[PDB]
Parts: structure tokens; sequence; C-alpha cells
């Protein structure tokens, strides 16, 4: 069938707000519905968690197994931004250099976390099984292939790949028009 | 301990076809089950998700978290076809190039996606955490390494790595002959 | 909210032994509880996979989606080790070369598993979305970055990257003294 709560179930959650049509599967995870906010035309799917502050606006899909992970500073998407199955965005990580301790078994005074907001821009797309690191933003129409590393803020309108991304080619800006269009008839 | 479906937890599902010595996964998801045929001795893990138009043959393991989406045009698995944990295969996939809108909250006529059929035949091997993608026959004997993105059809009988795929060595046939005795004791 | 058992419910799973302060959640699955032991202050979170021998000590994460097939020989993390998103650790894997039949859903006569122990050592990290293969000891200290592939061992205090990983640079050892200024303050 599908296994996305109804309109009325979604009331029930708590989100700082949500608006409508929107399709969350009851096999996702929401920790701390209350700094999420999500705007019309939304869908997340089955083993996707979004944990602390998170922010979607409209038209956009969070595929499968996807991980939001917004701590304090958050993540937050623009209209017609979507994140293919299996991706994960860090706002927050551990230091990886052995300067400190790591993770949620030990007390912040010997970590050196690593936090900044995490946006990205409308008509971005973030392919399938690729991670996104703190404090970057993913720039408008940036399309990230599969399987890529993002650890820096993106410029607009480019394709990049790999790990970490390399810039490919330019994203075709078609889709601007395209919205316009859509938007009308709607 | 394990979390498959009975055999009387299995009928309750409404599969176009399924045979014996099933193992399913409770906690697999599995949307229109009535477009989907299962042959016999095939194991479904934890996590997985099948959606759209799949079939499966015999003696095949779908490992933990691996996405099938077979859509319309569907993904077919001959027999001893094998995908291991945290696969995705797409019989269907949107436009990243920015020609066209993105994903399930848009209609059709504002998208671009592809489809075609995606074919596993006999003896594939899919490595951990792989992905396949629309339009793709995956030729017999085939391996693909952990890691690896297909986007193309795949030549019979080699070992293939990396993203995107390419071919680096021969597979043996070696496992043809124990096909044959395996079933000759079967 | 969180999804984790009251210290109540994890009696009632039947470790070979769980410590205290153990964190883990009911959306993981785990298998044969009976061959796997927990230190102390240790999270499991959604998602995650622990099947056969696992031995984890004290002060670690393993994060959401992590698999651990730990088969008969095990996989064992010493303390301070965190696995995290997405990571999959295999204590045996079949054998892809074409000289033998694969999965769960054949013989073994007809297979050709590679099994052998994995160990991490102190103050090991895993980064997300990697795989480590049988028979491997990560060295302590050792960090594997994000989207790594790991099929021999690995020397102390370095951190690797890549598919599979090379070393690129030492690992810093501060780690150690935070460690004892850390304990000692308990
Ligand atoms: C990124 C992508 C769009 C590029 O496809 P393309 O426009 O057809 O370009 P090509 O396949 O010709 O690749 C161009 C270069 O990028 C490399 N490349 C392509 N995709 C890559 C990836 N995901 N990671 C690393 N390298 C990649 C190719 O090797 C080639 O390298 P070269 O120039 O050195 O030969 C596509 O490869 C991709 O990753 N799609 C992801 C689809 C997806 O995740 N969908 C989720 C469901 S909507
Ligand atoms: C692909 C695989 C079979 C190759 O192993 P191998 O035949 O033992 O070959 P090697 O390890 O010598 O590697 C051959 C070349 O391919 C590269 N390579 C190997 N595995 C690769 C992978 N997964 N991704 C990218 N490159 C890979 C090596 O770098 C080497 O490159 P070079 O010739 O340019 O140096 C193995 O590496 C693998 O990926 N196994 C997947 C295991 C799995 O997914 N198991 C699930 C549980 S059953
Ligand atoms: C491994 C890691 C720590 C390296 O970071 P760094 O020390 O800042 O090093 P740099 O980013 O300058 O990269 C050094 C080299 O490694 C390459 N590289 C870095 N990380 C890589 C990775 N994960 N895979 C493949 N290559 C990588 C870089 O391209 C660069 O190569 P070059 O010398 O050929 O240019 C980091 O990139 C990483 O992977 N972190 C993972 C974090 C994680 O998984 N967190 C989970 C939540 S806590
Ligand atoms: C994955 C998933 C599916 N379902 C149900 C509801 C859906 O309408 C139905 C089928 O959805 P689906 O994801 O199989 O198919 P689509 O609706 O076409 O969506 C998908 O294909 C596109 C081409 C990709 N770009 C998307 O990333 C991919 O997820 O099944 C759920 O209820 N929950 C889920 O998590
Ligand atoms: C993963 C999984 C396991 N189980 C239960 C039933 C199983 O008999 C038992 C142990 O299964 P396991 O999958 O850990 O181990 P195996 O049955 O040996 O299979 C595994 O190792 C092989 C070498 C790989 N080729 C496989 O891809 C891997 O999944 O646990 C489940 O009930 N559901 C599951 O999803
Ligand atoms: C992921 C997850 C979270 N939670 C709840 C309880 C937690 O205390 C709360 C916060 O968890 P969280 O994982 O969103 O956030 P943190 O507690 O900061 O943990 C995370 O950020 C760090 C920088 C990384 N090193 C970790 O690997 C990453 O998972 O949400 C659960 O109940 N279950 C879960 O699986
Ligand atoms: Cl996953």
């Amino acid at each position: 069938m599908n296994s996305f709560y109804s309109q009325e179930e979604l009331k029930k959650i708590g989100f700082l707000s949500v608006g409508k049509n929107v399709l969350i599967s009851k096999k996702a995870s929401i920790y701390n519905p209350g700094v999420i906010s999500i705007g019309n035309n939304v869908r997340i799917d089955d083993f996707c968690i979004l944990s602390g502050k998170v922010t979607i606006g409209s038209y956009s899909h969070i595929a499968a197994y996807t991980a939001l992970y917004g701590g304090e500073v958050g993540i937050e998407m623009y209209d017609f931004a979507n994140i293919a199955s299996r991706t994960i965005v860090y706002a927050a990580i551990d230091d990886f250099s052995g300067n400190a301790l790591m993770g949620p078994t030990i007390p912040n005074q010997y970590k050196n976390v690593k936090t900044g907001k995490v946006i990205l821009k409308k008509h971005v797309i973030i392919g399938a099984h690729s991670i996104i690191f703190p404090n970057v933003v993913i720039g408008e129409g940036v399309a990230v292939g599969a399987m890529s590393m993002v650890k820096e803020s993106l410029d607009d309108w480019y394709i990049y790949v790999g790990v970490p991304v390399r810039k490919i080619k330019a994203r075709k800006r078609k889709i601007v028009e395209l919205e316009n269009e859509f938007l009308k008839s709607m």
C-alpha cells in the first residue's frame, strides 16, 4: 500500500509547522518535532530520520533512508529542493583529527564539534548515497551526483560529483522556467 | 531468532506469486505486492523496500537495506542472482541535467523520467552499497564490487568496480558447474 | 523524543552481557543476543543491525543504519571506538570470483565463505557509509574517512581514505591525554 500518516495523525506529531499535502512515512523517525517545519507538498519516505532543527519548504521529496541531523544550528531546504535515497546531511560532526574525543557518549568539553547551518537552495538535487557535512550552502540549482561527498559551499547552477566533489558541468537552467509554468496552472 | 514472516503471514500479503521456503523480514517494506513474484529459496532482510514491479527467481538473497524500485517497467532477477546490503536498483530515474523538474511531488509533464526494465541475469552478484540505474541489463555471471555505480548494461562473465564501474577482470564460470551439481543433488 | 529501551527492557533481550547507561534503539535489530556483549556508556541508533558475535566495550556510539555481521568469528570493538552512520562491518563474506556459489540460500559445500575476526582497537573511528571486510585489525587510534572501504589491517594512529583505503596522514594523539583527563574526573 503506503505507509504515510493521515493528515489527521500529522497534526498530532507536534511539528513547529506542517503544510498541506504532506506525506510522511510511519517508518521514519522524528526527534524534537517542535523544531522541524515542513511547507506544502513534501514527501518523506521509510527509514528516514529527521533529528533536531530541520526546515523544509514545498515540493520536496526526502527519499528513503535519508538522515537529516539538524542539531541546534539546523538544516534548511528551499522550495523544489530534493534529496535522493540514503543521503546524510549533518549540521554537526565530531573532529576526526585526533585532537578530540568523539560522539554522544562523551561530554562536550572533551570534544571538538564542528557545526554550522546547512542550506540547500532552491532546485538543489542531492544524488543517492551522498553526504553533506556542516556549514555549507549547496547553491541554487546545484546537482550533486550519487555517492558524492560535500565539505564546502557549492557554486550555483553546477553539477558536482565525487569524493570530495568536483564541478563537472553547468546545470541547465530550464527548470526555472518550468517552475513558473507549473506554478501558473496550480 | 529472526524477523521473517510465517508461511501463514506471507500468504496474507497478497503476492502476485510466492514460492516455497521464502524468508521475508517483517521489517522490510513491500509496496504493491500484487505486482511482485518471488520464486523459491529467497531471503529478503530487514529494511529492504520492494516497490512496484519486481520479479525474483529462486536461490536469491536480497540483503538488508536494499531498495528495489520496479515502478512500471519492473526489475527482474534470474535464478542464483544475489544483492548485498544497502543497494538501490532503479527501474525509473529523474533527469538530473536541469532540463526538467524532479520527484514525486511534481506532475509528469514537467518531468523527464528515464525508465526501462532492469535485468539481473543468472549468477549476478551486486556488492554492498551499489547503485544500478534504469534500462540496464546486468549480464550473466557479472560481479559488481562494493560501492559500484552502474549506469549502462554490463557484458557477461566480468568483474566490475568503481563509480561509474569499469571492467577489471573475468569472472570464472566454475559457479556454473556448481549450479548443475547442486541441482542434481536437489 | 528518543526511541531507546528502558534499562528494564534491556535485561529482557538476554545479551551475553550488557553494562550500564546503554541506549539501544527499539528500531535496531539484534540477532542472537546470546553472543553479544556490551560494556557501559554505549549508544546504538535506529536501524542498526547486530547479528551473531559482537563485542562492544565502553564509550561507543554505533550510529544509525550501521550493520555489524559478526557471524561466528566475531567483531570486537575496544573502548572509545566509534562507528558513524550507515557503516557495514563483515566478519564473513562470500567469494566474488566465480569459483563458488553464494549467499545464505545455498549449502556451505558449494560456497567459499571468507571468515576472520574484525577488531577495532581503542579510539578507532570509522566514518559514515564505510565498509570493513573480514579478518581486519583496525589499529588503535585509526580514523577511516567517510565512504571508504577496508580489506586489510590498518596501522595505528593513521588516517586512511578511499576505496580501498590509502594512508593519508598521521592521526593526532592528543586524544590519549584527553581520555586520561576525562577518566580521572570520574
Ligand atoms: C552525476 C550524473 C548526473 C552525471 O551524469 P552525466 O551528466 O550523464 O555525465 P557522465 O556520466 O558523462 O559523467 C561525466 C564525468 O563524471 C563522472 N561521474 C558521473 N557521475 C559520477 C558520480 N556520481 N561520482 C563520481 N563521478 C561521476 C564520469 O566518470 C565522467 O568522468 P570523466 O569526465 O573524467 O570521464 C550522474 O552520474 C549521477 O550521479 N546521477 C545520480 C542519479 C541519482 O542519484 N538519482 C537518484 C534518483 S532521482
Ligand atoms: C570487487 C572485489 C571482488 C575485487 O576484489 P579482488 O578481485 O580481490 O581485486 P583487488 O582487490 O586486486 O582489486 C583489483 C583492482 O580493482 C580495485 N577495486 C577493488 N574493489 C573495488 C571496489 N569495490 N571499488 C572500486 N575499486 C575496487 C582495486 O583498487 C584494484 O585496482 P588497480 O588494479 O587499479 O590497483 C572486492 O574488492 C569487492 O568489492 N567485494 C565486495 C564484497 C561485498 O560487497 N560483499 C557483501 C557480502 S557477500
Ligand atoms: C577523512 C577526513 C577526516 C579527511 O579530512 P582532512 O583531514 O580535512 O583532509 P583533506 O580534506 O584535506 O583531504 C586529504 C586528502 O584526502 C582526500 N579525501 C579526504 N577525505 C576522503 C574520503 N572520505 N574519501 C576519499 N578521499 C578523501 C582529499 O581529496 C585529499 O586528497 P589529495 O591529497 O589527493 O588532495 C574527512 O574528509 C572525512 O572523511 N571525514 C569523515 C567524517 C565522518 O564520516 N563523520 C561522521 C559523523 S561524526
Ligand atoms: C519508498 C516508499 C514508497 N511508498 C509507497 C507510496 C508510493 O506512492 C509508492 C511507490 O513509490 P516509489 O518511491 O516506489 O516510486 P515513485 O513514487 O516514482 O518514487 C521514486 O522514483 C523516482 C523516479 C525517484 N526519483 C525517487 O527518488 C523514488 O523514491 O509506494 C511508501 O509508502 N513509503 C516509502 O518509503
Ligand atoms: C540480516 C538479518 C538476519 N536475520 C537473522 C536470521 C539469520 O539466520 C541470522 C544471521 O544472519 P546474517 O545475515 O547475519 O548472516 P548470514 O545469514 O550468514 O548472511 C550474511 O553474511 C554473508 C557472508 C553475506 N553474504 C550476507 O549478505 C549477510 O547478510 O539472523 C534476520 O532475521 N533478518 C535480517 O535482516
Ligand atoms: C539518531 C537517533 C536520535 N535519537 C534521539 C535521542 C538523541 O539523544 C537525540 C539526538 O540524536 P542525534 O543523533 O540527532 O544527534 P547527536 O546526539 O549529536 O548525534 C549525532 O551528531 C553527532 C555530531 C555525530 N557524531 C553522531 O554520529 C550523530 O548521530 O535524538 C534517537 O532516539 N534515536 C536515533 O537513532
Ligand atoms: Cl541505509
